[PDB]
């Protein structure tokens, strides 16, 4: 029966809207299969449609805000763009029908608005593009029955493997067609829907956008040999129709022009599920669609004061909708340095320059392929799979969906390989490298992530101790199901909490250095004389010059993280041998921080080095690390050094701002300097760690139930609201909060970890 969940889930999940880094298009979870794109573009001149036509996600003064409004990844949902240099709103909704034994069919639906300040005739192209891959598939346009194109419908029968037979409708639309009265339409006609069918390899089907550009040439190169000049040019519109070519291939450009506002529909229908999908579906399927959403939100997230009012559940279901509306299926090969060299090993003081030089030998490789199925912080920016990001991600996605939580979690462990080693960026195929500059791409396998998933693993157990409906709860409901999920992952858990032993280790028995267990301390593998990509927060002060004496307090507490599930989960299991291994591992945690990291002097905890003069040196920088035993639920909450912590984020001069908890504390030296990533910054992610933890002090019997409580109210507070002005003025999530000003910098679109704030108004941690 276990395998029975699991074979519902692939059916349901099989089919999204999964390519988050174009504006519109469809693709399956599988890896060489059918995938669809959408372009659209003004045309008001003979060379403008070059730098209007959209297709990838971008972010600038060209546009002014897009996004999911509703969105479940297993029934669909509707997506507004508003583009101010096509002077268009696009609507595209989007609907899967359950049905046959192939993944069920779907429907979208294009509907195109000029805004007032458009032309009120104003010439747009749409391209609808379908390409497949595969050997022995197959795709072939129906031709037409007119002249030089299309009146009506354009079918398009196919088969694969994979998909089994379908067809796939592009319908005649609503809108006017401009005709043309030139001569040229003797023989392209005056304006009709046109198809152009090609094969090209199938590495490069997904360059969509040149291969466009390279037909469009070619009907221009073609007017140009054919007497078609500047003495009685055609209307550009009409030169940018492509010359109709319909028939098989594994690319299908669908090409319409429209005068004034448009829509038109694209239906995709399984052979093997019931009748095809019709135009009428579509509408009754969305309109359902939108009732389930609607009334699974209201469950879900309970939006608690003073956060009760519609404007929140707005911007709640905006920030929900865009942050699960983000997942896609990625798959192709990574790039990877397995050289392994021996200057990575950091055991020389001064190793930057050491590893600097080992990558400078460039033994990095393709291998693979992979595939990963994630969400992603950022569409235009970053739309690829991010380790530490995704344990956030999930956050919200698994109080929503707790089965496709579970997936995602799945497809990032198949990722590790034999070590427990996964790469922290997952840059999977072409495509992805496409938008990734040449030396951020190669991945090192001894580079760390801050092991954040293990945190859904945390809240998955809690809700286990304790159709489409059915699904997203199974794994819950069916403890038996519950378990075995967890059996099978288990190895790989443990695994990664070794590589983290064998990888991350820091140095006690070497140096001038006592404490209760000589076993636990820890360093973050990679860092250079600024920074500390590894560790997730880049660039936080830590201790100068970087030394493989250093002790990262932030990782000892990952750490933790770790140990506490492997306890709850080895419970779950019955690891007996297991568990107590894990038992004396954090007990030892527990006093080797206070040991190694704690300062009385400063009253917080701190990083470590080895001095000019050999000795165990701790250095404070007041701010996110200096609380991580805190954020990481490690403190038992009678503790006096939660006290003074509480202390230091409630204190206005050191953290405490209007808008949220400082990356790092005013009094510090290095407060608001460089380029000022960790350094003063407003972050939902850490903030929402704080904000929970202060929730847990607040309901418990204990001495600072009340300083936590009232924290908690303010820090809550203060987090959404700043959120909310900013959705309100600017429309978009932002990476970061300034901490003077309360605007959002840096990354839009970041959805990405500050979607958090669906379950910061959500309340009941």
């Amino acid at each position: 029966l276990h395998s029975e969940i699991g074979r519902l889930n692939n059916q349901s999940l099989l089919w999204g809207p999964y390519r988050p880094n174009i504006y519109f298009g469809t693709r399956p979870r599988i890896g060489k299969s059918l995938m669809t794109g959408l372009m659209w573009g003004k045309i008001e001149s003979y060379t403008d449609f070059q730098h209007t036509v959209r297709y990838t996600c971008e972010q600038n003064e060209g546009m002014k805000g897009y996004g999911w409004d509703e969105y479940d990844p297993r029934r669909g949902g509707i997506q507004s763009i508003h583009d101010i240099q096509n002077g268009l709103d696009i609507t595209t909704s989007f609907v899967k029908i359950p049905g046959g034994a192939h993944g069920g069919s779907w429907a979208a639906r294009i509907k195109g608005t000029l805004n007032d300040d458009a032309p009120k005739d104003q010439k747009t192209i749409v391209v609808f593009y379908v390409s497949q891959e595969g050997e022995n598939s197959e795709l072939e346009a129906v031709p037409s029955e007119n002249e030089f194109g299309y009146e009506g419908d354009v079918i398009l029968k196919g088969r694969s493997e994979a998909l089994g037979n379908y067809k796939l409708v592009v319908t005649k639309g609503k809108g006017v067609i401009p005709q043309s009265d030139h001569d040229l339409s003797r023989l392209r006609g005056p304006g009709q829907t046109v198809v152009q069918s090609l094969t090209y390899p199938d590495e490069v089907l997904w360059q969509a956008k040149p291969i466009l550009f390279q037909q469009l040439k070619a009907g221009i190169d073609w007017l140009v040999e054919n007497k078609y000049d500047v003495a009685d040019p055609p209307p550009p519109w009409q030169v940018y129709l492509l010359a109709n070519k319909p028939g098989s291939g594994n690319v299908h450009i669908v090409q319409k022009v429209f005068e004034g506002d448009f829509e038109f529909d694209i239906l995709f229908s399984s052979e093997s599920a019931g009748k095809e999908v019709t135009s009428k579906d579509l509408e009754r399927e969305v309109k359902q669609a939108t009732e389930v959403f609607g009334e699974r939100f209201a469950r879900v997230f309970d939006l608690k004061a003073p956060f009760q009012g519609d404007n929140y559940k707005k911007f709640g279901k905006s920030m929900f909708s865009n942050l699960i509306g983000g997942i896609g299926y990625f798959y192709g090969h990574s790039l990877v340095d397995r050289s392994y060299a021996p200057e990575y090993d950091e055991e020389n003081e001064g190793f930057w320059e050491d590893a600097a030089e080992a990558r400078a030998r460039h033994q990095e490789a393709l291998e693979g392929p992979y595939e990963l199925f994630t969400s992603i912080p950022s569409r235009p920016f970053f739309p690829r799979g991010f380790l530490w990001d995704e344990g956030f991600h999930l956050l919200p996605i698994a109080d929503w969906d707790i089965d496709l939580a579970l997936e995602i979690i799945k497809s990032w462990y198949n990722l590790m390989d034999e070590d427990g080693w996964i790469a922290r960026e997952q840059i999977l195929g072409a495509e992805a490298r496409s938008k990734v500059p040449k030396e951020f791409q190669t991945q090192y396998p001894h580079y760390a992530n801050p092991p954040t998933l293990f945190l859904v693993l945390d809240n998955f157990v809690e809700r286990l101790r304790k159709l489409d409906e059915t699904l997203s709860t199974a794994s819950v409901d069916n403890p038996e199901v519950g378990l075995e999920y967890l059996r099978r992952l288990y190895p790989l858990l443990r695994r990664q909490f070794d590589w983290f032993r064998k990888t991350q280790a820091g140095d006690i028995k070497s140096y001038d250095r006592e404490a209760y267990s000589t076993k636990e301390a820890y360093r973050w593998r990679g860092r250079t004389v600024s920074h500390c990509l590894t560790s997730g927060l880049d660039d936080y002060p830590r201790p100068q010059p970087p030394h493989p004496g250093e002790l990262h307090v932030d990782l000892m507490s990952w750490v933790g993280v770790m140990v506490k599930s492997l306890i709850s989960i080895g419970s779950l299991l019955g690891a007996t041998e297991d568990v107590e291994f894990y038992t004396k591992v954090l007990d030892a945690i527990e006093h080797n921080l206070d040991d190694l990291h704690w300062s009385e002097k400063e009253g917080c905890y701190c990083d470590a080095t080895i001095d000019e003069f050999e000795e165990h040196k701790l250095v404070c920088h007041k701010g996110y690390i200096s609380l991580f035993p805190f954020l990481t639920g490690l403190l038992k909450p009678d503790s006096p050094k939660l006290g003074k912590l509480l202390a230091l984020i409630g204190d206005e001069s050191e953290l405490w701002s209007p808008y949220g908890l400082r990356s790092l504390s005013k009094k510090d030296e290095f407060y608001g300097t460089a380029e000022n990533y960790w350094r003063s910054p407003v972050w939902i992610n850490i903030n929402y760690l704080a904000i929970v933890q202060l929730y847990n002090i607040a309901t418990q019997d204990g001495p600072y139930k009340e300083t936590a409580r009232d924290l908690y109210t303010r820090l809550r507070k203060n987090i959404v609201e700043t959120v909310y002005r900013n959705w309100e003025e600017t429309g978009f999530a932002w990476e970061q909060y300034n901490p003077e000003t309360g605007k959002g910098q840096r990354t839009q679109h970041f959805t990405g970890w500050t979607s958090l704030v669906v379950k910061i108004m959500s309340g009941h941690h």
